[PDB]
């Protein structure tokens, strides 16, 4: 139900081989060929992912992937969509010089997800379920930043990592939540700082952000383009004796949150809660 892919890459490895390996006999096909002029393109940019496909053994494919091919249809694709990044060959692996380590960093480093195959016998195959499988046990992503700093940070989740979580960098995806099987992930603070160094502009991709706040914060840096950015789109500051005048005052950036907030054995209505009603809160909005 409502599947329609593209894959993109260098006229040295483009949408091709996949036709022959397809041998069907959900999830339709190839494309990226043919059509025309922003009609079957932008409406690509309407459903689900797209395939990044190099030949691993030559590395302009990989220079113009990064220089060339993501920032055109990155930014044109809808904020669920993204991109799975794929080295072909590697069946042979000898010749090959890109070393997937390098590439699967730049990936994640970029959100990006990553993936090489062998597309002469299984894992070719074998990616495209870890693909649906995303796609059938997820009907909807979102994307989320959370930011803020010190101590009250560290405190606030599916208890991924610890107060020391994978250095100066990382995402956090969290399973579960009217039977919607849909996702979302938290982000670091100076990550999103961090693949702009990459894609600038990709406050498109965040549709919520989550602010916390201990005895001293005067948070009104981190709200710059925080509020310039992202814009109208949605937001929430969730952050047992509150503290008020902050509530009704320093929120002139309006959003949701009145200032939420739980510390207790309890804490679990606090998390939950507060990453639910705001999903359901997005959703209906829609809106392009
Ligand atoms: N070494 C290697 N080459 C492959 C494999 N699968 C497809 N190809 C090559 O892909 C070429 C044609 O399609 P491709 O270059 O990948 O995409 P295109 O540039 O858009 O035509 C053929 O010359 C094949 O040799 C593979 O598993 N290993």
């Amino acid at each position: 139900k409502e599947i329609r892919l593209l894959v993109v890459g260098s006229s040295g490895v483009g949408k091709t081989t996949l036709c022959d390996c397809f041998f069907e006999s959900i999830s339709i096909s190839d494309i990226a060929g043919q059509q025309s002029f922003y009609a079957c393109d932008n409406p690509y940019d309407g459903y689900d992912a797209i395939l990044v496909m190099y030949d691993i053994t030559e590395l302009k494919s990989f220079t113009d992937l990064k220089t060339m091919w993501l920032p055109d249809i990155f930014l044109y694709c809808n904020i669920d969509t993204q991109i799975i990044i794929i080295g072909n060959k590697k069946d042979q692996e000898i010749d090959r010089i890109i070393t997937r380590k390098e590439a699967e960093q730049f990936a994640q480093d970029r959100l990006c997800q990553f993936y090489e195959i062998s597309t002469k016998d299984d894992s070719c195959q074998l990616l495209f379920d870890c693909i649906s499988r995303d796609f059938l046990q997820c009907d909807i992503k979102i994307r989320m930043l959370m930011v803020g700093d010190q101590n009250v940070g560290k405190t606030t989740k599916f208890a991924l990592q610890d107060p020391t979580g994978h250095d100066f960098m990382n995402a956090i995806t969290t399973r579960f939540e009217e039977k919607i099987k849909y996702e979302i992930i938290m982000i670091d603070w100076g990550f999103y700082n961090k693949l702009l160094q990459t894609n600038p502009a990709i406050s498109r991709t965040i549709e919520a952000i989550l602010i916390v706040y201990d005895i001293t914060n005067e948070e009104s840096f981190q709200n710059i383009h925080r509020k310039y950015y992202p814009l109208i789109n949605n937001k929430f500051s969730d952050v047992v004796g509150y503290k008020t005048d902050l509530e009704a005052q320093r929120k002139i950036t309006m959003g949701d949150a009145l200032t939420l907030a739980d510390w207790l054995g309890y804490k679990y209505v606090e998390m939950s809660s507060k990453d639910t009603e705001d999903h359901s809160s997005i959703i209906k909005a829609l809106a392009h």
